[PDB]
């Protein structure tokens, strides 16, 4: 792999470049321009508790074209109103087997790292969950999903680490599927807004698929 240890790392730099969005529920008609929009607020030292330190690769991987990194934002609260949403942000369908030209049989361990943030989320009425499908093609409602939220030690969480990007690390070493789809599911409700009861805005950024010779 010329890009070793990274085999997939897009920039979300244009509409649907490395991601896609499906809005399965929008009961209270939040504007769609606020659901899965691209924003300039990406992790840096000052907004990650100085944990996002390394420089990004100059190019998108594997497209090998100039990187222009953007985050994906989902706004569950606007105008002091809680909007009930089910919004999915799906990653590309990636071959995580050794048939991938960038993955070799001696790459014993495989990981995805990603960064998430919540702003103005309080009370536990919104959440960001992570799922894996190995039969997804183009519709989240026609695929089978396995909830793997419990398999990351940290993810953006209502009431916790406000306005701070936090890193998740997901071990996918046991997967060898040719059509491997990671996805994020945002859910929120429409209970009465207050500073202690609000859906907030969640961010998804810097989803990096990579291998390792030793456990992480």
């Amino acid at each position: 792999n010329p890009f070793y240890p990274i085999f997939y790392y897009e920039d979300f730099g244009a509409v649907n470049q490395g991601y896609s969005v499906q809005i399965v529920k929008n009961t209270n008609s939040q504007n769609e321009a606020q659901i899965g929009k691209r924003v300039n607020d990406i992790p840096d030292a000052a907004d990650s508790n100085n944990e996002f330190t390394e420089a990004r690769p100059a190019n998108r991987i594997p497209a090998n074209s100039a990187r222009n990194q953007k985050a994906i934002a989902i706004v569950g609260t606007s105008s002091n109103t809680n909007y009930e949403l089910e919004a999915w942000v799906t990653m590309p369908i990636i071959d995580v087997s050794k048939n991938n030209q960038y993955i070799n049989a001696d790459d014993t361990f495989k990981y995805v790292s990603f960064w998430t943030e919540q702003r103005y989320a309080n009370g536990g009425i919104s959440s960001l969950e992570v799922f894996i499908s190995t039969d997804y093609t183009n519709n989240v409602t026609t695929a089978n999903w396995t909830n793997v939220t419990s398999n990351v030690n940290k993810i953006a969480t209502s009431g916790q680490n406000p306005q701070t990007y936090v890193e998740s690390l997901l071990d996918i070493s046991s997967y060898t599927d040719t059509n491997f789809t990671l996805a994020f599911k945002y859910t929120s409700d429409n209970s009465t807004y207050s500073g202690s009861n609000r859906n907030g805005t969640f961010y998804i950024s810097d989803v990096k698929y990579f291998v390792s010779d030793t456990t992480l």
